[PDB]
């Protein structure tokens, strides 16, 4: 089994590693930094925009988004899931709340670009932190784990890539076993599966 | 399509019909205006006067239906990533009022469950972010905040946060979330306890009155 | 009264601890309250990362073969009753530890119910404790010195900046449960557990050896 998955995780990684992306983590970040210090619900409009307008077909359309609440590590925010699929997804995440906690451990590079408030991230091992402003760009590397807090506005566009279905278990923990709002759950589920689908009639129409 | 889940989802419906049917005929105590007004009128106060103030009142109003002194504690409670603690003044299958508050800064889910709650801030910030939303409302002393069923916000306190609150409905259903974080994140058993002593003396409290009558 | 096993399980209990409870009084620990307290308030007003390290070497210096060595010495998270810190620890036995705590964001949380009487000496930040059956709290500054006794349950906040010396003494398999419950049911940072795991049996291994030397 040491081999085995060994073995396993070279299939997995080399699949990874050699998968024709549609979404790059530049992308994401030049195009919502270019509306960073504007109203946040227009920059959100602009960049669902722009991205049906240069990847059609990949994007949810407007009757499909909700803006879903996400308890993780601690923190507890919301998102608008614009695109997800087994090794990408991009969304529309933020609180109007001060919270913080766990940034989670998992097999996805996530890439936060900062359209509003302020992003606090404390870095393992260290015992100093860094605060981020509109602009900037975060990246949360793969098996990394921090501190994340934010402000009683912060909202940004985030994309992530690696091994999505993963990094699920996280995004789960706090809505088991502290919040217990199910209903949230099934609104994650529900949006997650449109994306899906959304993402395999794409694949069956070419 | 025909199948022994489609009677399960009809036995769910007409048990909620049933148990909805019951909840909508009952002949309750306290109405969440009552507590309300009796809240905010003090407003503005100290809230420990106040907090003796609407105890005084209650049992005047209400004799046989609120705990007396000896059975008042202040516990701690820990849910959805949020702190504070109650003080139980009355609890009923249907019904229940409390003084709740926090001296620390916490916040976090408010919990979806099948009860209407109203909250009336005695002093304090109480900011709610709601479902579906991108920006959050302030709500200070005198406000009063009401938590429909199946609704779910965030909640957030400040240092100085105290408010009387009162629930509707389902109670039984509640106190599943309000131990979550004390069985999977603080493990503070002893506190566990405290919630099911003053529950359990509400209860037969409330029972005793209704064999008195 | 047909107790039967009942009236003895509890019995049976209470012998069990009255025997732990004389071997805590019985077992002549290392350090004491005091002693790490004074430390750390001798260099409260300086620089945490410098209070750091000369309160290393003056613990290495009055106890050797008792504090890890620099080899072994790494920051971990941790996540516990709400809040999120992370820790250095010098010293762990089954009955006492030794640790630099504190966080460089807003946290607070449950500080939690466990077997075990501890001392945090704040170097730098600030401490907010809200004890059971209180309607206010109160909040320390550098130089202070918060004794969290056994049994207690308060509620702790820190500030972003906030770093302490912390010195705990009693039954500490016990606190273990508390101390991993987020990391199991909230963050899932099994990693983190896996740090924890080791430095702490780094600890008990350094322990064992100066006791065999001896
Ligand atoms: C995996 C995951 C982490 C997370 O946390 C918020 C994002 N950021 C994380 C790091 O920095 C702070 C915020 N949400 N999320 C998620 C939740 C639900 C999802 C549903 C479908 C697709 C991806 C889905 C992804
Ligand atoms: C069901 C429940 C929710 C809760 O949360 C705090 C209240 N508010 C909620 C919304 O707004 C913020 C604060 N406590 N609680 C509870 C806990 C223990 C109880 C024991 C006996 C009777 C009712 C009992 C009720
Ligand atoms: C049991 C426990 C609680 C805790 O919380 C931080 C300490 N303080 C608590 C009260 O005041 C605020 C901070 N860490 N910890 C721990 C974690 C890992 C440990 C590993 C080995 C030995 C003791 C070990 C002990």
């Amino acid at each position: 089994v040491v081999a085995g998955l060994a073995v396993l995780l070279q299939l997995i990684r080399g699949w990874l590693s050699s998968k024709s992306y549609v979404f790059n983590r530049e992308e994401i970040a030049r195009l919502a930094k270019e509306h960073s210090g504007l109203d946040y619900e227009v920059a959100f409009s602009k960049i669902i925009v722009e991205l049906r307008k240069k990847h059609p077909g990949h994007i949810l359309q407007d009757e499909d988004l909700q803006w879903v609440f996400v308890n993780a590590g601690g923190w507890m925010g919301s998102m608008c899931l614009l695109h997800a699929s087994l090794t990408e997804y991009v969304l529309l995440f933020g609180t109007a709340v001060d919270t913080g906690g766990h940034s989670g451990r998992y097999w996805a590079e996530i890439s936060d670009t900062i359209l509003s408030g302020t992003f606090r991230q404390w870095k393992e091992g260290t015992t100093k932190s860094e605060i981020f402003y509109p602009g900037d760009t975060i990246v949360h590397e793969v098996g990394e784990a921090t501190s994340v807090q934010w402000s009683s506005g912060t909202w940004m566009v985030e994309y992530g890539r690696g091994f999505i279905p993963s990094t699920c278990a996280f995004a789960l923990a706090d809505t088991i076993f502290s919040t217990q709002d199910f209903l949230t759950l099934f609104y994650t589920v529900k949006v997650c599966s449109k994306a899906l689908l959304l993402e395999a009639s794409t694949h069956l129409s070419q």
